[PDB]
């Protein structure tokens, strides 16, 4: 799965774009 995530992308993953997500910027993390 990819997962919209704040702070960063965890270990294991690679950001690949940006959410907007609750008027927040979010890391698009697969």
């Amino acid at each position: 799965a990819c997962y919209c995530r704040i702070p960063a992308c965890i270990a294991g993953e690679r950001r690949y774009g940006t959410c907007i997500y609750q008027g927040r910027l979010a890391a698009f993390c697969c």
